[PDB]
């Protein structure tokens, strides 16, 4: 039963994080109950835990669900056994995600579900007797994990695969995919796929939106492009949906604003309402039987399809399915672009822009989060810039009034980025 | 939405992955309830679920770590911010794990853990100005994950193409410290490319069930402070009194510079690993470029999965475990004995919670799994090798049904 203090004071000597932290205690619906001056004070998740919470935390059926499970059982080996969570889950992911998916491999977390869609594709070519096909390609500003495989296909500069290559599998890099449609960016895309194509397994990219790459938006089309442009050179197209999916871009999958159907789709992030970690990855019919066809996918891992997070899922994701999650997200876009619109005229802002459950300020410089966190917290809000960004990924609960609320502390933040001393 | 096991099978036929499977409906304790010809029926755990159930399921005190929890946080993101569970967990590990390990990188995998300690040593040795020191070297039958790095270091033949490291022969049972000097020799031919020697202590799980003795640990670390090579020891299944000390490496009494736990961290309920380091690496790193160790990963230090792991890691130590497995394994050896008389039988050996019999042949698991089941046993063979490691409260009426039916199967691979 530690306090703040010897908290901060356990976690200084001990404790590494990704990248002083804020000593959080609780966590209620969208408000995080954080320490700050040694006293208590109540915030908006507007991040919703590294885009996570998408229905606040400690949500009444979640918690419940997971105690039920609970009690039932903790976990199993999914080595000759299996189980109703998984059963349950597996058959919500193949009936809510694009059409052709039927066929679902559970891991621990988003990282791994990609290196899992890679083993896929790479298994999938050499069941049919290419495999030299074996190589990855992409366009940049991506981001797909933290594992070494998956570190080779986010963004190489952003990266820093200059001291991480010779260590990194080698793959196929397009241009950065612009805001606006151009179809001479994907005809440049074809041209480079066409040079590679009997060395090429798959096409990975994150649809419509990019995230820990730069919050960067894409027309929708240029799917429907690599869709076409992968079917006519036998490619595989792989979508990683773990930071899209679950209706964050106002579509139930981002997939679903261009109306098409990856070859294999990872999900993961909002999959357990930001419980528990959990991933998954789906294929198609043709991709699962030429690989079991094939000559023997992993061994583990070891955890896989853990009946709790699972469990916790199934509520989450008929949670979701349950309301009219639609109009709650397009609700919420409305909030975000009215409450940033004035940002617009901020002399640091070089873009404002909004996809679905998604705010994003973009500034000129870096955001320094020495000035941007205790300005956010100042606020009543708990934001996390990174790089030249101030953005928000809220829960779907905010009312509209919170939304504002983080909005305001966003605009906050901007102008301070902004002016200066 | 409220699934029959009819159902659950039509289901995962038509749309799960596998690593027909048989319906699991209920854990608790050491025993599971299994379908078997439409009927629940209990059978022991004698896997432990792949080496996680340590104290069994649904463990009264870890069950409450749970529930308590929840009440308080779910889940925040570690970006930025900190909390209790990671600060008490982070405090157990770095006091019960080998001298020196004083800092703690929480990931939600063991395989994961694997890949965070090599991206520790490559960057270790940048920060050291000495960017050439980039492979792995280990020795053949182990394993350390099913990711593509960590894949890299398993053994080579049973597991670009795709990641080539450096591969000392099968490390032998039996001390014979003219292995030591071979590796020695291996090692100093490739000292300026290699960053790491990355090796399991004292057992190789999933590559064999082959121990080796611990003085191989202690040469080990004698040849890698010459070198200036770190080593790491993987310790995800061996962590937690699993071979009888408390981590596999105080069977040597060496610590490893970076050190990788997970399965039975929280009692099997919830995935979670760590990567620990010492603080020269830690330092040496943090004062090193670029930053950026990982982002990475998103559910990095789960409260719950926290919180059930300290509950785990105390219950343990707050027992006399040390006797608890050495029982354990004296029952085990007196069970499986009887085996090494079978026709189809080339070793029977035990290490702490860990039985091993093994055979000259692969084992037929449509043979295997129903006859244990009969026999009120869930066990899974892989290759040629029988074995088990159960849970830490099994009886020792639980230890000798688990070892009768592990006798049986091996009676059977050879009829
Ligand atoms: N001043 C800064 N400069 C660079 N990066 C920063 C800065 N402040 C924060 N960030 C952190 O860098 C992290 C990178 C994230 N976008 C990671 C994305 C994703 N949730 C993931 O973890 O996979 C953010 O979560 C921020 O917390
Ligand atoms: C979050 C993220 C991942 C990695 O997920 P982890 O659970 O943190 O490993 C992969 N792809 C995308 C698009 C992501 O946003
Ligand atoms: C279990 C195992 C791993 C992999 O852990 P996962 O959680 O399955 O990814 C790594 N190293 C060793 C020694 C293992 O036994």
């Amino acid at each position: 039963g530690l306090t703040p203090e010897q908290i901060i004071a356990v976690d200084g000597a001990h404790l590494w994080h990704p990248y002083s932290p804020v000593v959080a205690v609780a966590a209620h619906g969208a408000w995080l109950t954080l320490i700050r001056d040694g006293q208590p004070i109540e915030v908006l998740d507007a991040m919703s835990s590294w885009w996570t919470a998408i229905h606040g935390h400690g949500h009444p059926a979640l918690d419940q669900a997971l105690t039920t499970q609970l009690r039932v059982m903790n976990h199993v080996m999914f080595g000759g056994l299996t189980h109703e969570p998984a059963a349950r889950l597996a058959k919500l992911l193949v009936d809510i995600t694009p059409a052709g998916l039927d066929t679902v491999f559970f891991s621990d977390s988003g990282s791994v579900s990609v290196e899992v869609a890679a083993k896929m594709a790479l298994q999938y070519w050499r069941g049919r007797g290419l495999p030299g096909k074996r190589r990855l390609m992409t366009w940049r500003g991506g981001y797909h994990g933290d594992t070494f495989l998956a570190m080779s296909i986010c963004d190489p500069h952003g990266g820093m695969h200059s001291l991480w290559t010779d260590v990194l599998a080698a793959q196929v890099f397009a241009p950065q995919v612009p805001r606006d449609y151009d179809p001479a960016y994907s005809a440049a895309f074809e041209a480079q796929l066409a040079q590679h194509a009997g060395e090429l397994a798959a096409v990975v990219v994150e649809p419509v939106v990019q995230g820990a790459g730069g919050m960067r938006f894409h027309d929708p089309r240029y799917l429907h492009d690599l869709r076409d442009i992968c079917r006519r050179y036998e490619v595989l197209l792989i979508f990683d949906e773990i930071a899209t999916g679950f209706g964050r871009t106002g579509a139930l999958f981002a997939a679903d604003h261009a109306g098409v159907s990856p070859d294999i789709m990872c999900v993961g992030k909002a999959l357990t309402g930001g419980y528990l970690s959990l991933a998954a990855t789906l294929c198609t019919a043709d991709v699962a039987h030429t690989i079991s066809a094939g000559a023997a996918l992993m061994r583990g891992p070891t955890f896989m399809a853990n009946p709790l997070a699972c469990a916790v899922s199934v509520a989450s994701v008929e949670l979701l399915l349950g309301q009219d999650w639609r109009t709650r997200i397009t609700e919420l876009a409305a909030g975000l672009t009215a409450g940033l619109d004035t940002a617009r005229a901020l002399p640091a802002v070089t873009d404002v822009r909004v996809c679905g459950a998604i705010g994003v300020i973009e500034c000129d410089r870096p955001v320094d989060l020495a000035v941007a966190t205790p300005a956010a917290l100042d606020r009543g809000v708990w934001l996390r810039p990174f790089r030249n960004l101030v953005y928000a990924m809220p829960p779907y609960i905010c009312t509209p009034a919170e939304i504002t609320q983080i909005t305001s502390a966003m605009v906050e933040v901007a102008r301070l980025v902004g002016s200066l001393p």
